[PDB]
């Protein structure tokens, strides 16, 4: 299972993930790539907010997914 985080600036991040990872754990490994803070990464899919701690599963998010880092 991966996932693509688009950044601000429209760099891709290609992740591995599991359908139980939280959206906590997503940021952790967006941090250790680009070196963006958790607390400073907002995270959408399908034009839902995203929250820390729920996970991928509990938003329909699959295989290929792409979620976007926002403002
Ligand atoms: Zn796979
Ligand atoms: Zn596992
Ligand atoms: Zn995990
Ligand atoms: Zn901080
Ligand atoms: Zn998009």
């Amino acid at each position: 299972m991966q996932i693509f985080v688009k950044t601000l600036t429209g760099k891709t991040i290609t992740l591995v993930v599991e359908p139980s990872d939280t959206i906590e754990n997503v940021k952790a490994k967006i941090q250790d790539k680009e070196g963006i803070p958790p607390d400073q990464q907002r995270l959408i899919f399908a034009g839902k907010q995203l929250e820390d701690g729920r996970t991928l599963s509990d938003y329909n998010i699959q295989k290929e997914s792409t979620l976007h880092l926002v403002l």
